[PDB]
């Protein structure tokens, strides 16, 4: 019934360190045998400028379609993505790894470098940080095959096991002097549960991670416009003529009067009843063929968004101060949306855009109201997804990147249902 392995390895190798280095070892020889030469050159460039390409893999996708086909670091990352993706794990593989707390926006220090001891107080206040919260991963990685040790490198007080789905492509290979295994990451992960752990005599968190999984199309359009089409082709005809009549005013123009009329708080201080009636028909069109599966789309976000203008100061993201700011004031924080949103499932930048800082990334759970508005023929808008009026984002986490000599951030949020 199920598949044979060619080294057989269990889930979870545990602290057993021998085990453990001798599978990633024989499965590194093996997955050699399967490689390309420019995959090959690939690892060996990797094995040299490790830091330069696993930031490129991060933020590649934000950036124009040209630019990302014009990228020198491009045919390296491919390689290196394609070397990956040849070997997806036949079950899953409980990984480790240390993270910074700051990658869970934990601002606070768990314990000092030379501190042995973490009190209750900081463990709770990492646990609600965390908790009930999905936090994007990306770009290639190094990861440890077992729990570390005693004569093992622990740099941070937080150690990560992670359970890696079926299919992850992972991939064990020799480096200089050691073995390593290597991952590009591009998930979702939930910490169900933290642990407080003693290694060598000193204290450390573990936490007990797992991959939700989400449909994450990044740069390839035609690869999510494929999943849209063949989910959203039959969702016109589920509506009523009047239903699609104001799906169809509404994406051609008339979300300029519906999103200023629900933004002004127009249905309490004004009411249109024509307005309304369109409002209830849209809303009532994106509950017929709910998202199906978890969704990641992007919307590239005007500082209105966030109470900012094109000239606020602190729409300056070149200045560290701005990026701390704009931080402090908003993760961990709810945005809410009194309007219909326009999302993207592709991460590309576009013309319309061109300047917008703030891109806002959303996971959509499974179940969620909306459409992929993109299947209705004759619609000027690029692989869309509308999202419901009075949606509810909680941010989990806010990093930036430099398009070409502008900061931009992203901000990874999850739909609120």
């Amino acid at each position: 019934t199920t598949y044979k392995a060619p080294i057989e390895r269990p889930e979870d190798f545990l602290k057993d360190k021998e085990k453990a280095k001798e599978w990633e070892r024989k499965e590194a020889e093996r997955i050699e045998q399967k490689l390309e030469r420019s995959e090959k050159e690939a690892l060996e460039s990797y094995k040299k400028d490790s830091v330069e390409i696993s930031k490129y893999s991060q933020t590649r996708n934000y950036f124009y379609d040209y630019q990302i086909e014009a990228n020198s670091r491009e045919k390296e990352y491919k390689e290196l993505r394609n070397a990956i993706s040849k070997n997806k794990i036949d079950k899953p593989m409980y990984v480790y790894y240390f993270e910074s707390p700051e990658k869970f926006a934990f601002n606070k220090v768990i314990r000092t470098e030379n501190q042995n001891e973490i009190s209750l107080e900081k463990f709770n206040e990492f646990k609600e940080t965390i908790q009930n919260k999905l936090f994007k991963q990306d770009g290639f990685k190094d990861i440890s095959l077992y729990e570390p040790g005693k004569g093992d490198e622990k740099p941070t007080p937080l150690l990560m096991h992670l359970k890696l789905p079926r299919n992850t492509g992972m991939l064990p290979y020799t480096n200089t002097n050691n073995v390593s295994t290597l991952i590009e990451q591009g998930y979702s992960i939930k910490i169900d549960k933290i642990v407080r752990i003693v290694i060598d005599g000193k204290h450390y968190i573990k936490a007990e991670a797992s991959v939700v999984s989400s449909l994450d199309f990044k740069d390839d359009v035609s690869k999510g416009d494929s999943w849209g089409k063949a989910n959203y082709n039959d969702w016109s005809n589920k509506l009523t003529p009047n239903e699609l009549a104001d799906v169809n005013d509404y994406m051609r123009g008339g979300y300029t009067a519906i999103n200023n009329y629900l933004i002004s708080n127009g249905p309490v201080n004004n009411p249109n009843p024509e307005l309304d009636s369109k409002i209830t028909n849209i809303e009532n069109a994106l509950k017929r063929e709910p998202i199906p599966t978890n969704l990641t789309v992007y919307r590239r976000s005007g500082p209105q968004e966030f109470g900012l203008t094109l000239t606020s100061p602190e729409y300056d993201f070149n200045k560290l101060e701005n990026i701390d700011a704009f931080k402090s004031k908003w993760e961990g924080q709810a945005l809410s949306y009194p309007n219909f949103i326009f999302t993207s499932i592709g991460s590309v930048n576009m013309s319309a855009f061109a300047k917008r800082k703030i891109v806002l990334r959303i996971t959509i759970p499974k179940g969620s109201p909306g459409a992929y508005l993109s299947a209705i023929p004759g619609y000027a808008g690029q692989y869309q997804v509308l999202l419901n009026h009075g949606s509810k984002f909680k941010i989990n986490k806010i990093d930036s990147y430099k398009d070409g000599t502008i900061t931009k951030l992203i901000v990874d949020a999850t739909l609120i249902p």
